């Protein structure tokens, strides 16, 4: 009954163009069956939003790549809150949710926003430029380091460390293997900042630390919870800033839209979390036998996830392969659904809201004038360099 297909979501192939594949596991049924990697697929919005409300039937505690922690090692200790279920992950994700709460963003904002205007009158001095390593890169980097309280030595290890993490939520490919077997400078600098005494007063690892004499926390989860952020925080938000300068680029008459009205800026940031998803794929493992879409899945399976498929299924979005900054985006899985919805999405949307902002106010085009190169992961949906000459306003 459920059809059984060949493509590879985690192929180069896949990664650079994967909208025709996924059209490919839309209109195939509502789960399919990927025979590459054995496991389950689910590529509209219905069910990719069903499984992801469903965390009882769906657990994470047995990973979210492909590894079923029940069968192998974890790479690395679990994470303290995206692998692990309710009750377990309740207090920890609390926690979180206070650390990055709406009074942080709040303290945070107006040098947010400084550093963004600084960084684009910074390009526009250079006006031709590359819109990855010098603005999706270079902006997340001035900012959210200094937010988590990090010192400066040891930063050139947050990018790698966090494509190592997106690319070992994959299979066992040669994507994955390559990330392992270079880990190791990675993890090593990435653990020790993870303690206390390493982390400046008035930061985000400062204030999880701080959270620990409550009944929520103790003294030994704060480490891997300094860890989650230091391993979600800085590369999603480069490739969803790398996005919406894309989409922008590729489509003038929103930038124009926007310059027209930068209180846009937050909306076309959304949007672009839809229309490029930087988190693509990931997985549940089914904790009992489950009729999903008409179909029965046993105990003990791992079912993928498309969430950028999800983001342009015709089924639920008016024109989605349209970037449309003021869509109602409201309900896009982009940053996921339900309990484990991203923890850390005032985050992201505050530096894509006042990079898009400072674009807005200060550029009057932006146009491609080089080579565009994608990098390949596991996991991730971005750009490595993108050439981009910007007209100032
Ligand atoms: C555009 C940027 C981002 C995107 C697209 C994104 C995407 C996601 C998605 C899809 C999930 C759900 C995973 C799941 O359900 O298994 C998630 C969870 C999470 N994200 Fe984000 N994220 C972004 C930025 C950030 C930032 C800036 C931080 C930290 C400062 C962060 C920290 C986390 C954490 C800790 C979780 C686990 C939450 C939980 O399991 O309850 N993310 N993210
Ligand atoms: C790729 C499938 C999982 C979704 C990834 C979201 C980003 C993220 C990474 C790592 C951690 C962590 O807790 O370590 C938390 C979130
Ligand atoms: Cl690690």
């Amino acid at each position: 009954t459920i059809p059984h297909l060949a493509i590879d979501p985690f192929s180069l192939d896949f990664f650079d163009d994967p909208y025709p594949d996924q059209q490919t596991l839309r209109d195939a049924g509502p789960v399919v069956y990927l025979d590459k990697w054995n496991v389950y697929g689910v590529a509209r919005y219905a069910e990719v939003h069903a499984v992801l409300n469903d965390p009882t039937t769906f657990c994470s505690s047995r990973g979210v790549g492909l590894s079923d922690f029940k069968k192998e090692k974890p790479w690395r200790p679990p994470s303290l809150i995206l692998e692990a279920d309710p009750p377990a992950h309740t207090r920890p994700r609390a926690v979180l949710s206070k650390v990055l709460s709406p009074a942080t963003m709040k303290t945070i904002r107006d040098g947010f926003a400084a550093a963004a205007d600084a960084k684009v009158d910074e390009l526009l001095q250079r006006g031709c430029i590359d819109a990855i390593a010098d603005l999706a890169e270079a902006y997340p980097l001035s900012v959210f380091p200094d937010a988590m309280g990090l010192k400066q030595e040891g930063r050139e290890h947050l990018l790698p460390y966090a494509g190592l993490v997106f690319n070992a939520f994959g299979p066992p490919n040669e994507l994955r293997q390559t990330a392992i077997e270079r880990s190791a400078p990675h993890q090593a600098y990435v653990n020790e900042q993870c303690q206390r005494p390493n982390l400046a007063p008035g930061g985000f690892g400062a204030c999880i630390h701080a959270f620990t004499d409550t009944g929520e926390i103790t003294p030994d989860e704060a480490p891997l919870l300094v860890r989650s952020l230091l391993s979600a925080g800085l590369d999603t938000t480069v490739n969803g800033i790398g996005a919406a300068v894309y989409c922008l680029a590729r489509f003038p008459g929103e930038l124009q839209r926007l310059r027209s009205d930068p209180t846009l800026a937050r909306n076309a940031f959304e949007e672009a979390v839809r229309f490029e998803s930087p988190v693509q794929t990931f997985f549940r493992t089914t904790t009992r036998e489950v009729e999903l879409g008409g179909a029965v899945i046993g105990e003990g399976e791992k079912v993928l996830m498309f969430l950028g498929s999800a983001n342009r299924d015709p089924r639920r979005w008016s024109d989605p392969d349209l970037y449309d900054i003021t869509r109602k985006t409201s309900g896009h899985v982009g940053f996921g659904s339900g309990v484990h919805m991203c923890v850390g999405q005032l985050v992201a949307r505050l530096e894509g809201e006042v990079m898009l902002s400072a674009l807005a106010r200060k550029v009057a085009a932006i146009d491609i004038d080089g080579p565009v190169k994608r990098r390949f992961n596991n996991t991730l949906r971005g750009l490595e360099s993108l050439p981009v000459k910007l007209t100032p306003a």
